[PDB]
């Protein structure tokens, strides 16, 4: 729990990664060691959050570096995550299949997993919080953010619901709290856009949107969805579940068989995805 009179003396900024709620990730690097590292920006039992953060250890999660403290300011230097966004990847790769993203979902339940089994529940699993490792092609996927416990705060979960609606779970709309529930249906979401490149909750229309996440009212449309197995539809489902309690947990997601056995497709479906993902995320 490093301290720091002032920030800008430790690091200099450049711009946002992502903002959240009461908190923005910018990229800032070392001012007397050059290093280019992500900065979680908070200011206002929380520390208690951070803290565990601070000993996450895995793989597919961004390390947690250390933490800064400027009196009343907590600056969370992760570990930088410059391998690009998923879905960016995703369209930049040749050869995309259901293996690809079930090997992508596997790493982000397995991480997901992780922090449930520590008790901390991500709150903002959302494709802009999951970066590739590196710029190589088989690069491991990070999830380079944290929804801190602040994110339960109405306020916030208002703020999440005006932000991309499409990635927060039907019960945080409901203004019921967050649960480790709400982090795998979120997967479940992202494995979605994965497997077609749209959201699955696409209104024109904010009111109908938000109806649509409320009641899980997604389908899997066609063409996009044809040469998508029923196994991975049926893995969506049970992450794209309303119910919370009826959601899989990151467990059951994980030892389902489009993410532990061998019915994840070899149909190259990049073109139709990347397509789809241009035409939402640019």
């Amino acid at each position: 729990w490093k301290q720091a009179e002032d920030i800008r003396d430790i690091y200099d900024f450049r711009d946002v990664l992502g903002t959240g709620a009461f908190s923005e990730v910018i990229l800032a690097e070392d001012k007397r060691t050059q290093k280019l590292v992500a900065i979680k920006c908070i200011a206002k039992s929380m520390e208690n959050e951070i803290a565990v953060l601070h000993k996450i250890k895995h793989p597919n999660i961004v390390a947690l570096d250390d933490i800064y403290e400027s009196g009343g300011h907590l600056y969370l230097i992760m570990q930088l995550v410059s391998g690009g966004e998923l879905f960016d990847r995703i369209v930049e790769k040749g050869f995309y299949t259901e293996r690809d993203a079930s090997r992508l979902i596997f790493q982000v339940l397995d991480a997901v997993k992780y922090l449930h089994d520590l008790g901390i529940v991500h709150r903002d699993l959302k494709p802009e919080n999951l970066l590739y490792y590196s710029l190589d092609e088989d690069s491991k996927i990070m999830i380079s953010d944290f929804g801190l416990s602040k994110m339960e705060d109405p306020g916030s979960v208002l703020s999440t619901a005006c932000g991309t609606p499409g990635y927060v779970a039907p019960e945080v709309l409901a203004q019921k709290p967050y649960s480790k529930a709400v982090d795998c249906w979120s997967i479940g979401v992202i494995a979605y856009i994965l497997l077609c490149g749209y959201p699955p909750f696409y209104d024109e229309n904010d009111a109908k949107l938000f109806e649509q996440i409320l009641k899980a009212e997604y389908e899997f449309d066609s063409p996009y969805w044809d040469d998508i197995s029923d196994s991975a539809k049926d893995f969506i489902r049970h992450l794209m579940e309303k119910d919370p309690e009826k959601r899989f947990t990151c467990e059951q997601a994980l030892q389902h068989p489009w993410i532990a056995g061998d019915t994840a497709l070899d149909k190259n479906i990049h073109q139709s995805v990347s397509e789809q993902i241009k035409k939402n995320f640019a």
